[PDB]
């Protein structure tokens, strides 16, 4: 069957690995649990078609650095992630873009940028800054909350379709 | 506020009111009543954005015709919707399509093809063969049921998201 190799970007402590599970265990996971890295596979029917999503979850920490290459090349589309109440995260998702087409070797890789936990009202990122960001890149902007599950498939599903269309 | 003008058009029968219901008021409506011109109005937050819906859903039959060009040439984004246990709809799509690109002097419109029906189990239809039907199109495929709302929000979101990228 047709397989989707998906990565997860993005800052530490974003909610990369709380979206992930979210999505394949459905539960939100709320304690202290640095990813070195995490690999799942489930089998799904999206739009009729059936297919795997092979998703790789990734450290927030440098300590990778140039060991990102290697996953960096193997993915087919990306979630770049960062937090709406971390200014910082989102100011590094211009750091993983670029380092992401430096290794595919092209401008337009299939990707979503994802503003996560907007169930939260301490919010220092507005919507519409990270919607001009997304325009400039050419890509979708979502919001979503790992805690809520507002916005999980959708992210997730839309980077499929992403894949789909290019 | 930021208003999006869409418009759900298609074959009579494969569920455009149907959709547009689930969305606007939460239930599945089963029973025959064909539209003349409906239109609704919601205000809605899609990825923090405050936006309004103006959602057009339209008539299934040609005592419309050329009275088609009116609301075509006004609405920013279209989905374009057919039944899965409805080959002739399936069919009908590219009658839509290119009437929506020649009264809007365009080759690329807002747009998404919108497979309905699919709690059903008697499908004539292949997802395979509608999603490289989109991919000729250039445009997103999705697979709906207003009677389980499965990808309902999906769609319309998608298609807001479309708009946005134009
Ligand atoms: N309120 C709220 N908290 C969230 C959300 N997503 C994640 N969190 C919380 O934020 C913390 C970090 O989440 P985690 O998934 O571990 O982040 P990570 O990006 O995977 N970190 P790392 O890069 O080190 O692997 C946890 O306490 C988690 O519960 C969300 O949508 N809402
Ligand atoms: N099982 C199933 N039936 C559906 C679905 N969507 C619509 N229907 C049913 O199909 C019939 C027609 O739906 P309707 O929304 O009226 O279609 P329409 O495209 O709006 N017709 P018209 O163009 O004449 O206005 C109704 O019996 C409705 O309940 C769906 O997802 N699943
Ligand atoms: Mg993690
Ligand atoms: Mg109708």
């Amino acid at each position: 069957m047709t397989e989707y190799k998906l990565v997860v970007v993005g800052a530490g402590g974003v909610g990369k690995s709380a979206l992930t599970i979210q999505l394949i265990q459905n539960h939100f996971v709320d304690e202290y649990d640095p990813t070195i890295e995490d690999s799942y596979r489930k089998q799904v029917v999206i739009d009729g078609e059936t297919c795997l999503l092979d998703i790789l979850d990734t450290a927030g920490q440098e300590e990778y650095s140039a060991m990102r290459d290697q996953y960096m090349r193997t993915g087919e589309g990306f979630l770049c992630v960062f937090a709406i109440n971390n200014t910082k995260s989102f100011e590094d998702i211009h750091q993983y873009r670029e380092q992401i087409k430096r290794v595919k070797d092209s401008d337009d890789v299939p990707m979503v940028l994802v503003g996560n936990k907007c169930d939260l009202a301490a919010r220092t990122v507005e919507s519409r800054q990270a919607q001009d960001l997304a325009r400039s890149y050419g890509i979708p902007y979502i919001e979503t909350s790992a805690k809520t599950r507002q916005g999980v498939e959708d992210a997730f599903y839309t980077l499929v379709r992403e894949i789909r269309q290019h």
